[PDB]
This record gives structure tokens, sequence and C-alpha cells, in this order.
């Protein structure tokens, strides 16, 4: 309508069905003007890089864009408690998303000072991608994500896109995104912005850690009938060799036979928390698990959901394995363990391998009279038939969806990072204010106009998710293991706001809490 | 309606049909005062010369005027290689225009420093020759096309038209067309401009 | 149906209705096996060649086709006569086409002796081009027309079609069509093939010539009301100078103004058929006129439709102005004058200029007192506003139609050696007999059979075409000139069959040997 | 129906509609006859052979067949060009097939 009435209400809030949780979220954000309004190319040799594996080539693009995938933006925690207290599963259905309220300013800068006075002709612009014909950036759980604690206001990312490269030289593929070719509607002081979306199906994440173990499903009380070879040798001495066969019992139960297998490992380089433990070497780069592609050398960053600690060890981790998190004030570069949350996957210990150790033990030779019997590690271990594992656990801080990049074939698409891998996400959504010259010549000149007015605009954003739930249906008999606050008197309440105003959240929080039976 | 509510929406995309590309190419502008408000002739007097084969005598207008009869307006380059890859021949058909959004502002300068403030109640007057009535610019191929690039905001070229001469000299037959006699819609911000054309047949632009 | 029914009657008249001409024309054929069944280059490095002038590439096919276009095959010349006496302009509209009665033949060598029988199961293919999508051959009146005289059987022209060239290589937009993509009827003995066609409108071709010639159009009774500058000399001696003007007039005819000019010109050299006259030099390639066209030398073989002879002079022809044919018999190379028909139209030499001579004379330098007039011989003059020409006459020989190249622009298509022009001429029709291998081995083997039955075709075709005709209105007193046959007693009736059984055409046939005013 | 009357036009075109191709390829051929009219086994140890890796034991029959289901039976190149140029991806859907003036 006009300027006088107002576009939108706020609207935050989370409220619970009988099985569904529609959280909206609404904060205020501000985007400045990147680049003077300009497209330009990022490859390293602009700024720096000495190496093959960092060598990458891109477009940087005035246009900002929404990232809220993480789930900390959607869950107050005392919400996210009472999700992964009483759910086993949840997935989401649908996405409303709304822009409203939006107002531009102008900065002037007269003499060492300025004046930010309300600019009411002119416009922002927006777009949705539908038909994801753009790159997706979102899935890199890149920082900008709207701030956990919505009284915070907030920048909105730069939008860049990286493609083929050599070196530091672009191949005759590398694509040029003009991103003003999709129709985006202009707002102006008193338009709002929305759209709704439709998650495609997605199984449920699992919420649920396993009650009993793979390896044992078995029946303590009664034999299995199956004979394992129990003792070749027949005695010491010469020529002593049997065949004797035994049934598989109690009494040796790792030998029964099992219907299945844990899931795939790929092994990752172990790294104790304890300074002296550690070897007294640089082995971070050199001794890494990576994937190399290309000639690329990639770490294998966050690779197949595999637990972390053996039992009772819990002094180390895997070096690259485990999701890292900064707490509140991180520094950016050699921040010390301490300040910096380690995630730890125990709840997946059952059905899958432990990263630090092998995936088992094979033979390799014939044996013979003369040959002994020679088994080697198995360091690596695909997908076999028969084969069970389970995804990593989705962390309150990790990102929700990614995109499964369209190609001929893919397996088990779930995200190695987290959460609900998909075809079709739901969109990208870029914004940039619209470039307002500044006074041109008179005479004419053929050159574009390089002198643009200072700007930003300010609004909210309104993200509404509805997710799906499944709920609990378990037998239990003893009581379940939860999620508490410390109760011992703590100078600052946890998952709130300091003395002078910083929020920070104390711990990272694991999706599964509960169990359930194989 | 007001200044508050968009005028139009952004929409620039070339959508292919069986046999037919509807190519639309939105780009910002900025128009700034030409000859301050005045109308003047340029004959080569004015300006040096030593020549009878460059002698011209014509006026220089404040009107501005859009040149996109360019093609890397209307054509994206990707989007050009599928035109001339797959088909032998092309002719337009229609042509709408639209002017959305229009923004005033004004400059003061008071001591070495200028400010940009923007002025609500000033207008901005736009009108098509349907006639022809004027004389025909755009058909040299003048420098101010669109920019071939949407992110670029370029500069409207200035109107000024040519007649008989003898060196610097006007004959009698010389015209003096004042822009203004045409009606003229004016525009203040919040006001949107439209017009629709068909183009005439033309034969086939032989691609092959 | 059968191999016992017969496919389709013979069927040849010519029959005339009010103004229309439905000629059939009906002659056997005999289709033989090219290249065996091969395509192949033709580019002039595969046979000698000296000249840049001559480099030509291009493809040999097994295809034959009809080439029917000249009008000697449609008309008995008795018809022919009736046509051109009574008939101001004549065209065609339709066209219908009709094969019938094809059996196919087997030849068998088995020693120094041949024995033809008869082969029920072969098949002939035949197909049109309605698309025009491949070349079009039958436009420079290539010789294998259906024969004059029907008891002749004839054999079907291969077919092969130039491209782009460099010298003998091909450049890489030479085209290679394979005749084989359309969808091409297989007959059978027993089948028959037939098609219709439409004519596309054309401008009646006018058989008339002029009754009275353009540069007399005026009154010899009355003056004109003009006046030409008739004296500018005021007397001999120095400094007698005036401007007299006088009205033009019966007196002086030249020199009165006229609303049109004739038709454009481009010179031709000038050939004496007697032999003492022209010079004693080899002048015929070098003082030819011809137009270049990236780097080739083209003679300008019938040009602009202009008159050969100046009134009165039957002495001599233009080098490569006029269309030239040879008497039945007539060798292939350096044939003797005597032996050949020479055409010459004097039809035209009223409203067009003579080829052998200037199209005027215009001046060059301003004159002064000091500088005398100039004036120079104007060699070749495009068109004019307001400027007449008249299309060359259509020879009983002649060919009838001629594809219009589809281009962005052509100016008064009518094709420089005659008939009509158009832009979908009568598609070409193309036959093949299907090949059929010789038998294999029994061994398998990859690559393709090249042993084939030696093998030909038989048949008829009908060629239907339906004339539309303009009929002589004239109020012309005094008896018309007409077209004869010479009634001394001659040894052999001309257009009739020699002793030997040789059928020979004695003399070319004008079409125009009726007037008509301007 | 006869010796006389053809059994079926030879057709041989690729048409592109909107967005599907219907590519006739239609090729003469000729069928000899092989091991006299006889099934025999081709083991290796008929012909030849030193290895386990090519040891190898089967039938031949005098049956011929036709293997089409490479790519350049069905499309001239000029039309792959065209395919592969503008577009993403392509399927088969239907299949049809025809014999005709069979003679012996």
């Amino acid at each position: 309508d006009g300027v006088g009435s107002s576009s939108g209400n706020w609207h935050c809030d989370s409220q619970w069905l009988g099985d569904r949780v529609i959280t909206t979220s609404t904060r205020t954000w501000a985007l400045p003007t990147y680049n003077n309004h300009l497209y330009k190319q990022i490859s390293n040799s602009t700024s720096g890089g000495s190496s093959n594996d960092n060598a990458y080539f891109g477009y940087s693009t005035p246009w900002g864009y929404f990232d809220f995938n993480r789930f900390h933006c959607h869950f107050s925690p005392r919400d996210w408690q009472r999700l992964i207290n009483n759910n086993w599963g949840f997935r989401p259905k649908r996405l409303n998303f709304k822009l409203f309220n939006i107002q531009v300013k102008e900065v002037t800068d007269n003499n060492g000072v300025k004046t930010i006075a309300n600019n009411l002709t002119s416009t922002v612009q927006v777009f949705t991608d539908s038909d994801y014909q753009l790159p997706y950036v979102l899935g890199s759980a890149h920082e900008g994500c709207l701030p956990p604690f919505p009284a915070d206001v907030f920048m909105i990312p730069q939008y860049g896109y990286l493609t083929l490269n050599d070196g530091s030289q672009a191949v005759g593929r590398s694509s040029f995104y003009c991103l003003e070719y999709f129709p985006s509607q202009m707002l102006r002081t008193g338009n709002n912005f929305q759209f709704s979306y439709e998650f495609e199906n997605v199984p449920f994440h699992s919420s649920y850690a396993h009650s009993q173990s793979l390896d044992r499903l078995m029946n303590p009380l009664i034999d299995q009938y199956l004979y394992y070879l129990s003792k070749t040798i027949n005695g010491s001495g010469q020529n002593q060799q049997t065949l004797k066969f035994s049934v598989a019992g109690p009494s040796n139960m790792a030998v029964q036979g099992r219907n299945y297998i844990p899931g795939p490992s790929y092994r990752q380089q172990r790294v104790s928390t304890t300074v002296t433990q550690n070897n007294n070497s640089e082995f971070a780069w050199p001794g890494a698990s990576s994937w190399a592609l290309n000639g690329r050398n990639s770490l294998m960053n966050p690779g197949p959901a595999m637990a972390s600690h053996k039992e009772g060890e819990d002094r180390f981790f895997p070096l690259s394995g485990s999701l890292i998190f900064g707490k509140q004030g991180t520094g950016r570069d050699n921040v010390d363990a301490d300040k910096v949350m380690i995630t730890n996957e125990e709840e997946i210990k059952t059905t899958n391998p432990v990263a630090t150790e092998s995936y088992g033990q094979v033979a390799t030779n014939h044996q013979s009279a003369q040959a002994q019997a020679q088994t080697g590690w198995v360091q690596n271990q695909g997908i076999l038939p028969g084969m069970v594992w389970q995804d990593r656990d989705v962390y309150l801080q990790g990102p929700i969806w990614a995109k499964i990049p369209h190609t001929d074939g893919n397996f088990h698409p779930s995200p190695l990072m987290g959460g609900f891998g998909m075809k079709h996400p739901p969109p990208q959504i870029l914004i940039k204010n619209t470039p307002v010259p500044a006074d041109p010549p008179t005479a004419f000149n053929k050159d574009k106009l390089n002198s643009f007015i200072t700007q930003y605009s300010t609004g909210q954003v309104s993200v509404e998710i509805e997710w799906e739930l499944q709920k609990e249906n378990s037998k239990r008999w003893n009581p379940e293991i939860q999620y508490t606050s410390n109760y011992y008197k703590s100078n600052n309440v946890e998952f709130a706001v300091n003395t002078e105003g910083v929020y920070s959240e104390p711990r990272p929080i694991g999706t599964r809490y509960l169990t359930r039976n194989l």
C-alpha cells in the first residue's frame, strides 16, 4: 500500500500440534552494498596463494542471500530439548517465507561526518531460484546464518560461486551466471515478499540411539545350530592335525554367525586431546585422511558416519572426522582446544565401526603345510550386501539440508555433515538493493556510470517451517537417559545472555538421547 | 498509485517457445539535464571545421532517447549461440516497452560539496512518436545502446537532428521541430509508462 | 496387383481445350547400375585438370533422375506450330507424372556370352524431393532429356552434385547428401508410381514480338512541346556563342523526349560467321565477356536478353551471348559452324539494345570556354528507373524452368537461358534399382558386400503438363508473319525421320512470330 | 499378397517433434547359410588354445541375428550433432521393426 501502514506483523513462535511443529523465526536484517554494484572474478591469483590444492576460480556478485539452513535459527533450545526428548524422528514438510517492512537508507559523508537519512524512492529487488539454475551455495554450512537469539541484527552474506579451473586460469566450460536474468520482484518501502514451499519426501531423521548393539543380537540362553572350526591343532608336536567343530554358543559368543555386518569405515588418524600423548611431530596435514580428485588433495572432512572414541577412552577424537564448532567469541585462527567445542559421537557406537580403528582383519595367502596363515588389516571397506550403518547425528548448530548434486547416480545421499539430503532443497533467496547513480555529467559519455550513492536497506525476514514428527512408542521399563541443565550454581545461565549482552551457547547438543531396539 | 508501492517488477529473461523467442531486457538508467533546458543550433561554425564535406547545420535538444536497436541488448551470448546454431531465419513480431520506478533527484552544491536529496514533487515527461513526424535518429547505429551486461547503469543519449544546409548556413527549408508539440505523459514517482508495437512484415533474415 | 495385369496404359496425346493444352508424353526408359552402387567424390584431382577456373569438388551418386524440362519432350512440332501461331502467352499450371510397367532384368555373363533373364523378385526404388532439400541439378539444361521422338529408348542420366571447394580440396562447409534419407517407394514389377504438382503463379511468357519500336512511340504528324538545345555556336569565328532552342518534332525525331529507355546491356564480343572477316588471332577465351567470382573466371554465357545483329547484317553474332544448339549427329568437340544451329534474336531488336553495340554515350568532363566537351562510351549499364527490357525468347529445344536460388534477394528472376523461373519448380524424380548382392561367404566377415548382380530396369514414364494459354486479340489489318515449312522438294521431310531411322530437327524454332503493340 | 506387389516402402528419415526423435533406419541385408544347417559345439579344443583363461565351451547355430544396438545405425552424424548440442538427456521409448521385400 503506502509508507504509513505496516507491511507485516512480527511473528515468532513455536507451537506444538499433535504431531507437528510450526516454528516461525523472524529476525531483522541489514544488507550493505557489495562490490560497488560490480561482478568480479575471485581467482586466487587476485590474492596470493601458493598451492595447487587451494587453486580456485570464481565470480563475486553484489547479491546477498539468506542462509538459514542451520537449526539454531528455528529452535529455541528449550524447544529443542522438548523435541529430542519425546520424539524418535522428525521431518520438514512446508516452508513459508516472508520479507516485510523493507526500508532503504542513504549515507551522506560531508566532511569527517556521516548523515543517515531515509530514502523513500529507492528500491530493493529480491528473487528466488525455483528451478535451481544457479549454483547452490547453502550446502557447505557457511557462516552468516540467522543469529540464534532474535534480539541480534545481522549482515547478509555476499554471494559468489566457484567454477571449473586449472591453476588460477579458467577452462572454457567455466560458467558465468549473471544473476540478473531471473525475474525479481522490485520492492519499495511498503511492499512485502512471500512464497511457499513443499519439501519433497525425505526419510525421517532418526533421533533414537540403539538400545542393543549389533554384534550382540543373539539369545544368551540358547545355542545356535552351527559349527565354527574350533581347534585345528590336535596338540603340540609334528603332524598333529585335526578338524574339530563345536557349537557356537553363549560360552564363546563372538564366534556365532550373524545375519548382518556393521557399516563402512574409512580410517581417520587418532588425535588425543591430552597434550603429551600425541606425537611430537607435525602430522596435521601429512597424516590426515584425504580423498584426492583431479590432482587436488582434499581432506576427507566429515566422511562416513562412524563412532569416534572406543568406550571408556574419551581422551582422543579423530583428526578430521568429527564436526567441530567454536564457542561464542572464538578467535579466527590458531584457537586453543579449550575455546572450541569438539563434537563426540558415542550414540552410533553400536552399529558403526570406530573411526580410529580398523574395520576388521582379512586373510591373504592360502595356508599350506609349509606356509602359515597370514591376515592383513582392512583400512577401508566399501558397502557390502547386508551391511547396516547409521547416519551421523544432527546437531542443533549443524546444518539442515544439502542439495544432492544432480548426477547420473549417487548412493544413500545423506549429507556427510548431517541432516536431510534432497533433490530440490528450499530455494535460495537473493536480495540486492538496486544501484542509484550519483549525478551524471551533462555532456554525454559512452562509459557506464561508476559513481553510485552509498546505500543500504533494512527489514525483517520470517522463516516458517513445519516439522513433522514421530512419537516414542517404546515399552522400555527403566527410566530413560535424557537431557538436563547442570543444576549446581553457575555464574551465568547456560544458553542465556551474558552481562554485557553477548549471547553464548555453552556446549553442542546431540540429537540422540532416546533408546530404541535394533 | 503512490510513493510506497512499486510501479513494476524487474523482469529480464529469454524464454524459448516452439518457434518464438520472447526476450525481455531490463536495465536501469539515468537521465541528466541537457543544455540547461534549451534548444540550440549545432552548425559547425559553432565549433571550428575546415571543410565543405563536413558542413552540417542542426539543432540540439534537451530530450533524451532510448536507442536499443543493437542486438547485444536483447540477447545473452549463450542465447544468441542457441539462436544462430539451430535456425535459418528469424524476424521480430511484437515489441512491448515499459518504464517504471522513475525516481527524480536534486543536486545541491553549497560550498565545494554536493548533496543529493530525493525530490518527490518533480516530474519526468515521456512520449513516443507514433506517426514518425520527427526525424529518425536511431538509424545510424549511434553509441548509447543499452549496455550489454545488465549490471551496468548507463546515460541516456542527447537528441539532436540535422537538416538542410549550405556551408554552415541554413536554407529556407531547414526544419525546426520543437519536440514539445506532441502529447507527452507526465510521469511522477510512482507512475509507469508502457506501450505495445507490431512490426510490419519483414522478410526473414537469412542466417544460412 | 500382380505380374500378369498391366500397371498402366500408354497415353501420349496433346488435346486442345478452349484456352488450355494438356500434353501427355510417354516414353520408355532404361536405367543402368551406376558406380556399382557406390558414392564417390568427383573432384578434378581425380581426373587431371590444369586450372583454378575449372576446379570442382562434388559427389557422384548411383541415383538416376528424369530431366524433362526441355520443351521438345512435351510438344510435337506440328503442335508447337499451333501454339506459337495463335497465342501471345502460355503458362504451365499442373504437372502429373506416372511410372508404370517397371520390369527388372538380370545380366549373366558366363564365358564370352551374355544372357538376359527376367527377374521377378528384384525391386526399383523411386522418390521425389518435395521440399527441395537436395541440390537442384535440372537447371543447367543438361543432356539426357526425354527424346524428342517417342519411338526412341533412352538412358537415364546419373546424378551428382557439386559443393564448395578450394582448388580440388573441400571446405568444411562442403555438404554430403546421402540420397537415402528420404522415404522412397519401393517398386516391384506390377507397381506404378504417380504424383501431382501445382506450378506456382508465373508471369505469362510473352510469345509476341513488338510491332512498333521503342525509340519511335511518337506521333509523326504532331510536334511535342519541348525545346532541345539546337545550336550552341552562333557561327564560325571567335566569341560566337548562343543558346538556340527549337521544338523537337518530326523534322528531327531522334531528339524528342521519351518517357522510357531500353533495357540493360552487357557487352559481348562480335564474331562474324564469315571466315575472313574475323581477326586472325586467338580471341575466344581472352576477348570474351566473363563475370568473375571468388577468383573464378566464368564466361558470361547467355546474359541479359539483348538483340544480336543490327538490322541488315546477319553475318555476325555475339561470341558468347546467343544460345547455340547442335544438329542431330553433331560431334562432341571442335565442330564446324555448319553442323551447328546458331540461334538468332531479331524479335527483341525493338526494345533491347544490341549485344555487340554500346548502350549509349555519356559525357565526362565539364565543358568550359577552355575545355571541350568529351563523351565516354558506356560498355555496361545496370537497371535504371523507368527502363524497359524484354526477356529472351524461349526455343523449342531450350529449357522450361529453372530454380531461383533461395536467397535474400534477387531481381526479375527470369532465367537467362529462358523460360519460367520459379521458387518451387516441379520436383526432381530420382530412381535407382536396389542393389542385390551376389552370394556372400559362409564364414562371417566384417566388410560390406562389394559383389553385386549386374542388373538394370525398364519401364515407361508419363509426364502430363497442363499449359494455360493467352489468345491473340489483335486488330492488326495486314496478314501476319508466321511459321511455315519450306515447300520446295526436299530429299527428306524436315522434323521427320531419316532413311536409316535417325530422327533429326533441321533448325531451331523461335517462340515469337506474332506482332503486338507496345 | 503375391510376388508382383511390393511388401513395404523404403522409409529412412529422422524427424524432430517438439521433444522427441523418431529415427527410421532402413538398410538392405544378405543372409548366407551357416554351418550347412547344423548345430556344432565350439569348445576351444576344436581350434587350439593354450590357456585356462580363454577356455570356452559353446554351441554354434545356423541362425543369424540383427545387432543394431550401436548408435551410428540410428543417427546421421549431422543429426547426432543436433542432438548433443541442444539436449541434456535422451531416452528411448518405443521400437518398431520391419522386414520386407525378402527375396531368396
